[PDB]
């Protein structure tokens, strides 16, 4: 049974297979336990309370009781807890506060923080509604831990009320936090760097503080908001794993401390600098929505569980289970240098190879013949395109092709209409000259005038054409900021860009919910479940080489679904790594993701038409055990690792892709071993027609055989009988 | 389905979940698949057939069948293979053979060795017989290989016979061997050292050769007949583990060796160093039983695979399942330092605290004063009883308690009568002074009349004589070989010494099998399964310290039932350690074992007296969960561990017991969960009479409180209600 | 030969067996090298100025000059670098400054912040003085480098000025900060708890932040106020 | 203790300040009460630990290492107290047993040879000890007389660490023509080869008479072999080789 029960002082909130209990004691909150289902739960992993010399106490008599050394669901600081705080807010001539728990309720039912990205699908979920207040200043705080009932996910975030008649000002608001018991403890991460997006991260839990956070404004390639706390020993099969993430797009951090006495605090949520927010009296503040996920099934588990919260409650219902269409996208193909004859004679090879969807990059707006100028501009360049943008699209459809187009909204050039027209737009310090990045500017969504100028913009533009998929690039991150008319308003300005990004992206997505809206920024520099709320793919790394690919794509699905995951199949040799690939390779490659292609196919040979024709023809079949199916990771591609090998299954389908980095010589070829077949169940290979049953695959596996070569691939096809 | 099958040209030997699966291949035997059940195997893991540099073939003109590179079930030398071989026989000017399969027959129900000791309850058994010949050397080599229906082992074996009309000479016989494909593997072993017996050791597999021998004539303290070859992470709760082991008790080798191409052959048998044997024509040899183990479930899956396998197939049924009585031995309360009114004081107050059996160690027979003398004169000394050993066992029958004996049987000192009148009986070289240890000598077993002597002595005390148990030392290891009338002969007599010793201990347990027989050497230096199919008990370690006892008992168990594994509380400062610890600790530790109690009773104080009878009471009723329960490793004593934990499972009882090594301050207190319970079921906990949930003690565990000191325990006791 | 040096756009910093050698570029301060005695340096080591995607820069025209790629001695944010910043001073509406290279001077002998501990016995010593300011705001900063002939030690700290006429707020001034290129590192701390205090610890350093820290007022039991 | 309920300022960036006024205030107090009675040893303290630092150790040229006096658990505590800072910082004093934080019996001597690796005291009552105990005493006081300006002024060789997994500790110390290490193992071990221990920064031709044996053994032989470490059997065992170079 699931939902949420108070108990005495105990209170428990149960997802399926995943349980938060909480004891009021005396208006604190205890975190009694989470992890899996405990009903009646008595407290033999109580705390015992100890004399712990240097942790004080809020009496003068009980050297025992500290919140020091008390296991708790949000900090504060000067309440004799040293620990890092959750909460923090200046009130009169002080920053301490000391909130009680007065009141619990439960709400039945969707819910969520009011402007901020959170999860849909909540017929089957309660709420815990812990009302704390601190009498003293007068301020309320609000807890939230919403319940599901298909996933071990907890959601969670705060309400922050001012009742008092001052202004007073928020300094730190997490979104989530857990101590959990002294014990041996490893983390998952995944940061990395552009071009090498969400590179998984494990080590060894340490005494003192590590983070990793974005101060950005946006929540960047190098670390994404997400912190997996891992059971010592965890394996891909084996071992608990509790994942916590935030539904949030801009500057986040997560921690794990461990301190003097070995306990253990992590933490997620909008990040402490770059973050002040003013409450006058009965203003309040929500926090973002973090999440905590369990699994007792090692780092497959906590995939395949992140993955389906994902698919069920953020990613937008209208596509979560829709196949994607593979597209062909000219970026890579012609840059900034393309016109209508040459678009329409790639839509026409793009057409013959059986691709589905033609999509229009960057180029086609104000003056944009290079990346130094035009952004804010969302003009259509009619000279460039031969004619209307109506005119253009017709073109596509009459060929059999959706078209889709790029954007890019929250950014300006120096040298635009718009800049001209409104310099006081971009984010800026007065006095100081601007800090550039890609030659451009970012856009205040702080700014209201901003935001309604872009909803106006591109209500416009997706109401007179007819668009069937749009790419949303963002291509700087924020420096210089000093847009408020005080540094209070300076310092809510990035947060309330992310608001003015949400108003934005929620309007249009919502008001025009048949297009496919594809996130990106540089690649995956914002690749996160605040964007996966309302872009259900998003452009995963500007890298399209089919081996840097390969940590890319791990990471890339590791806690978010394959259909997410954009990947193209590019030119020879690469862009970005000056390599020379197979075709079959790059092929493979992309096909565990979620197909497109991105090179000039009318400069291809006769054969390579061909061959594209082929994988096209091969990922229609393949495109919802994919997208669809149920992932499985058998070689994990590393720092150290030469191979990589996923499997998909999808009812009686299972697909397997292994690469090969290094030719190897005089190396015994590698034994791999298929998961969660039925033992008794019949499996038949395409390539040789063999039959095998589900045990031999799984407990002796295929011997792997490759030619002598570098970046070889090959992709075993099975039907369960 | 299990038993053995015979398809086309596979061979299935289909355990309870476990197969081994040859192919005969033009008479060359391969090793398809070894692990988890899989019935029509195609052969997905087939080894690719390659041209490797310098691996040479039995034909000129096919370079990618070799023997170098195929997997096997057993290993040669000068065919091609240049592994370690497990079969060499020298014949004419060669050791070269060349065994080819010929036949194979299936046998059902119980088969195996002559002399050596085998599985016993064979009835749901099917023994696969292949029949292998060298038609030019005219010798057959016949393997075994036997099935069991409710255990994840296969047993085997070899038998070699001489079909030529000259003489011909083993160097190399091996029990088991396999080749696994090339992946990442690490191997855990039992080794340590005297007083540190069976150290549990892991480390990773290395490209080369990894080997652990005994050539001290017996297993040995510091390395036990087994090896695990484990997946890459392996942990308590998950992963693959195969256990090979040994029944034999002298000479042996495990190896396991990682060739140029990364396969890994494992192997264990007869150590080829202080080994050959001549075969006349027409003789045969038989080699020891090898078996191997599988569990897919960690190396907590692996301890109990085994300890199964042990109790069902091993251990005398007499015994396996019967509670081993309470004992109380003299030998570290007085040493040699006795007579009868000392004997019968000590078994007065053993009665007074309820322990169940005397045992009369060292210094009854001969002029046994110390160590120097006597070893081979088991004439009882009456003189140092006060009258007949009959009467003395008499007045501890009257006292209410059950007699034990010690025996050294396989040694002779220089200073006895047996000496005095048989010097050409101990194990010697002619013209070399003799090797000392103990300053005794080890009488030669491979010489019939020696035998024939300790039946005949044995057999004579046994009858007259009403003993219960019998304490069987053996307290050094062979030196100076060179009893035989030739080299060869003298290459035979360590094998031979084992055969006599097996002759001698199966008849004597057939002949008395209402007796209790306890194995030792110097503690656990010959702790092994040839033992165990004779002994169901063994004297675990020498070191009786509760703390140093720790990592013995871990390792003690690991692969062996705890009922096998005698422990005894004895007195402080401890003998060994020169080290305090409390009663109640010495109580614990030994109460994880088969408890018994090694200290004189008559110089304790009232007190400790007391504490004893409570120690008596409690184990009384832990006896059957211990001894016949399941038992589960919580926190494992290692070189770095500042802990051990243990839980135990019968029925409706649970038990944990935790010890602390080192005092800790300002550290949080450990939290210890319990395995293997139902999470729905109600655990009522002794000491507070609270109920909790198995969900609670198994998700949640237990806050394990102690105060400040060194080598502190406590135990759990949980009543499923 | 150990002091200080001001040679063309290098300063030299010369403890014993122990230099840092800082470059001015166009205001902006690199750190070349820290570590054993360099004299005459070149720039073997120097930073290759690329084009690093979402790395910005002070101007429009040139992506490859980048605060978020160069190595310096103090960290700014909001000028392009987002690693974490070592000075933040709010003034007006913004918590923005950009210090920049204005004047070098050397001093000889005892100097330190007034009210703090600070080193003794420092006749033997010599002190850089990197005089730095943010114009538009009108803050100084002054950095201090300080040589010992006797010990491969250098002291830091710095002065900051306001020179405006509006009350300005400091939320962050550390004493020290390298950056240092990139390799496999360890690093060594003292941590620990009461009754185990000062408990050596050693790990590798990973991409994202680790710190130690102090929020009770006293450096206290669980860190020292050291990493190696 | 530490400082928690800051809110002293009339303003909100007062109380952000109090917390480096406060320092500034301490440091104002103890650089004047220090300077202005120059004569007094200012030993600082902070339930030992505390605030072991070198802020502190510009005023106070020796600090009280640790509340905990047990012996072994001494040995990671002086390891990283002397870590960075000098051994004539280190208050350690030799406590009685059991020890009052660890609940543990150790020799006297060990808690002798501990304390003498650092700046040395005494935390016991003397009026409640044997006749043999105040003896011991009198002669571990003489010895230290010796070792004071070894331990104290010398240079500092770590030869085994104690850490999580090690067994065992040893420290050395240089100082003109006087060397002496200090060897403790924590468990008892049994069938177990005895360590060897290997000095350090010797002259390799220079002549070294070790006091217990008489023997004189070169610098090479020393530092390039080592000594063969020997123990009874017993917990918290420790032993001293002193050495003078001819
Ligand atoms: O402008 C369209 C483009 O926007 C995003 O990528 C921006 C990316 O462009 C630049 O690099 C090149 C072309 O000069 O583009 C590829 C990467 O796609 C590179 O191999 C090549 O250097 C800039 O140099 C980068 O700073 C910048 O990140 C979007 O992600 C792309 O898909 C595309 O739509
Ligand atoms: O002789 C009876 C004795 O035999 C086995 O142990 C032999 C053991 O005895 C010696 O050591 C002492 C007594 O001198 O006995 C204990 C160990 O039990 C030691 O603390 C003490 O040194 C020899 O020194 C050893 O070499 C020898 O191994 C048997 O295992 C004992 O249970 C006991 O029956
Ligand atoms: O008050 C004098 C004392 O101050 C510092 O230590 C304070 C220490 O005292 C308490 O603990 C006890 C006595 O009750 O003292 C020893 C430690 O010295 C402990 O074994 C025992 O529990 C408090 O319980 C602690 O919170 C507190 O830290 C100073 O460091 C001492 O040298 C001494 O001067």
């Amino acid at each position: 049974h699931m939902g949420v029960r108070i108990e005495n002082n105990l209170f428990y909130v149960e997802s399926k297979n995943l349980s938060l209990i909480i004891e009021n004691r005396n208006g604190y909150l205890l975190l009694k336990h989470l992890g899996k289902t405990i009903k009646n739960y008595k407290g033999s992993n109580s705390v015992y309370e100890r004399d712990h010399a240097f942790s004080g106490n809020p009496t003068a008599t009980n050297r025992t009781f500290s919140l020091d050394t008390q296991r708790q669901i949000f900090g504060q600081h000067g309440l004799g807890d040293f620990r890092k705080p959750t909460i923090q807010v200046q009130h009169s001539v002080t920053e301490v506060t000391d909130f009680r728990f007065v009141e619990a309720k439960i709400l039945k039912g969707q819910n969520g923080p009011q402007g901020l990205p959170s999860p849909h699908s909540m017929d089957d979920t309660e709420t815990l509604v812990l009302m704390l207040e601190d009498s003293k200043a007068q301020l309320s705080l609000t807890l939230y831990y919403t319940t599901f009932n298909n996933d071990a996910t907890i959601a969670s975030y705060s309400k922050l009320d001012n009742n008092s008649n001052q202004e007073v000002v928020i300094h730190k608001d997490f979104s989530f936090m857990a101590d959990f018991p002294a014990a041996d403890y490893e983390i998952v991460t995944l940061q990395g760097a552009y071009a090498r997006e969400k590179t998984v991260r494990r080590q060894q839990v340490e005494q003192g503080i590590f983070s990793i956070s974005s101060n950005r404004g946006a929540s960047g390639h190098a670390q994404t908001p997400a912190l997996l706390l891992c059971e010592q020993g965890v394996t891909e099969d084996a071992g608990n794993v509790f994942a916590i993430q935030l539904m949030y797009s801009g500057n986040f951090e997560a921690f794990v401390q461990k301190n003097q006495l070995n306990e253990v605090r992590v933490a997620i949520g909008i990040n402490p600098e770059n973050f002040s927010w003013k409450l006058a009296p009965e203003e309040y503040f929500e926090t973002p929505v973090a999440l905590v996920t369990h699994s007792d099934q090692g780092l497959t588990g906590i995939s395949h569980e992140s993955q389906n919260f994902v698919l069920k409650h953020i990613m937008l219902s209208e596509f979560s289970k829709k196949e994607r269409p593979i597209l062909i996208n000219n970026w890579e193909a012609t840059y900034f240098d393309f016109q209508r004859e040459k678009l329409l004679e790639l839509a026409d090879e793009a057409k013959k190879v059986g691709i589905e969807l033609f999509v229009l990059d960057d180029g086609w707006f104000g003056n944009r013949f290079d990346d130094n100028r035009a952004l804010g501009d969302w003009v259509v360049n009619e000279e460039k395109l031969g004619g209307s943008l109506e005119s253009l699209i017709s073109a596509i459809h009459e060929r059999g092709l959706q078209f889709g187009l790029w954007l890019e909204p929250e950014m300006i050039s120096v040298d635009s209409d718009l800049y001209r027209q409104h310099p006081d737009w971009a984010i800026q310090v007065p006095g100081y000259e601007h800090t550039y990045s890609r030659n451009q500017l970012v856009l205040n969504l702080a700014n209201p005038q901003v935001v309604e100028y872009l909803k106006s913009v591109l209500d416009q533009l997706l109401f007179y054409h007819d668009i069937d998929y749009i790419k949303w690039n963002m291509n700087r991150n924020i420096t210089k900021l000093g847009n408020g008319l005080t540094y209070l308003e300076t310092q809510m300005q990035s947060h309330q860009y992310m608001l003015g990004l949400y108003e934005l992206v929620s309007y249009l997505t919502e008001k025009h919910s048949h297009i496919l809206f594809e996130s990106c920024s540089g690649g995956g520099g914002r690749n996160d479940l605040g964007m996966m709320r309302y872009f259900p793919q998003v452009w995963a790394s500007d890298n399209t080489d089919a081996i840097a690919r390969l940590p890319i794509q791990y990471g890339s699905s590791y806690l978010y679904p394959t259909i997410s995951m954009g990947a193209h199949v590019s030119a020879v040799p690469n862009h970005q790594m000056g390599r020379m690939t197979p075709l079959e390779t790059r092929g493979l490659v992309a096909m565990m993701g979620n197909l497109g292609y991105e090179l000039d196919l009318t400069n291809l040979s006769d054969e390579e038409k061909a061959t594209i024709a082929n994988q096209v023809n091969l990922y229609k079949e393949l495109r919802p055990v994919v997208q669809l199916g149920q992932q499985y990771r058998l070689i994990n591609p590393d720092t150290v690792s030469n191979e990589a090998a996923v499997q998909f299954n999808y009812g009686n389908q299972t697909i397997v892709t292994y690469v090969r980095v290094l030719s190897v010589v005089e190396t015994m070829e590698t034994t791999l071993k298929l998961k969660d077949l039925d033992e008794e169940g019949l499996y038949k290979l395409q390539e040789n027609g063999e039959v095998y049953s589900g045990a031999e695959l799984m407990y002796a596996g295929l011997t792997v055989i490759l030619s002598q070569g570098d970046f070889l691939s090959r992709q075993y096809i099975f039907r369960k009988l």
